[PDB]
């Protein structure tokens, strides 16, 4: 710990601090707390990288690579305008092929929020940090304890609306107002739409009964393309749910370029 001086806190299992490696000169973030060894061998242009492990004195110590902007703050300060529909493409592009390197190697996010995409000057966007509920899928609200991959995708069709429309999607404030603000926007699922979704550990047959609404009333200005890859990031069924390899396939992409952000540090 001795090696490196803290500069700032910077938020958050743990704290990360802005700090100084005495010893490299490099700035990076230091989050203070076998799988965790196996996660620094998993490198990739859109996952921030883990540069060091420090296991000293029982706490364990992560070194990453340190990224000058949030998603949520560069949402926050593009509210007004909105985020340019090319840079919403290029940063669900980059994220979608992110996740499809993560789970090529069976490794999932599990909580994805724009507080942990890291952007910086160069266009680029990065998985971070492998309550807010706003982003968590049914089948985890419903309690399946052995969920998939599908479970990332459903948060980032969550972070794409939010990018496109301005405002979350579901933003709910229990786990039950969360699984109801879903039902209330996309029908309450059934046999029918999910096969095997009465027999989950927290479904009630007694949950009420809403319809869906259309997708152009609920991410309206985005175009038919972009739509229709919506309503495959947000199947109920995480079987039918589409995976990261072929939502990069999607037409949506088919003109996808790498802008540069307007970025003010
Ligand atoms: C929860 C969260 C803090 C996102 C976290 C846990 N583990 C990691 C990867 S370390 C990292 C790299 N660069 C980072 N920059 C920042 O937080 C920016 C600092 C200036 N304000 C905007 C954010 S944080 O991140």
């Amino acid at each position: 710990m001795e090696n490196f001086q803290k500069v700032e806190k910077i938020g958050e299992y743990g704290v990360v601090y802005k700090a100084r490696n005495k010893l490299t000169g490099e700035v990076v973030a230091l989050k203070k707390i076998r799988e965790i060894s196996l996660l620094k061998e998993l490198n990739h242009p859109n996952i921030v990288k883990l540069l060091d492990v420090i296991h000293t004195e029982n706490k364990l110590y992560l070194v990453f690579e340190f990224l000058h902007q949030d998603l949520k703050k560069f949402m926050d300060a593009s509210a007004l305008t909105g985020i340019p529909l090319p840079l919403i493409k290029s940063y669900l592009f980059q994220l979608l092929q992110g996740l499809a390197f993560c789970h090529s190697h069976r490794v999932l996010h599990r909580d994805l929020k724009p507080q942990n995409l890291l952007i910086n000057t160069e266009g680029a966007i990065k998985l971070a940090d492998f309550v807010t509920l706003w982003y968590r899928a049914p089948e985890i609200l419903l309690g399946c304890k052995y969920y998939s991959t599908a479970v990332d995708i459903w948060s980032l069709g969550c972070i794409f609306a939010e990018m496109v429309t301005r405002r979350a999607l579901f933003p709910g404030d229990s786990e039950i107002d969360q699984l109801f603000r879903i039902f209330r926007t996309l029908g309450t699922p059934d046999e029918v739409v999910w096969p095997g979704v009465t027999s989950m550990p927290d479904y009630k047959p007694s949950f009420p009964k809403w319809a869906r609404q259309d997708f152009s009333k609920v991410v309206p200005p985005l175009d038919e393309d972009g739509r229709s890859l919506l309503s495959q990031m947000l199947h109920y069924d995480p079987n039918k749910r589409i995976s990261a390899k072929a939502a990069l396939a999607h037409p949506f992409f088919q003109d996808v370029t790498k802008p540069v952000p307007h970025l003010r540090l």
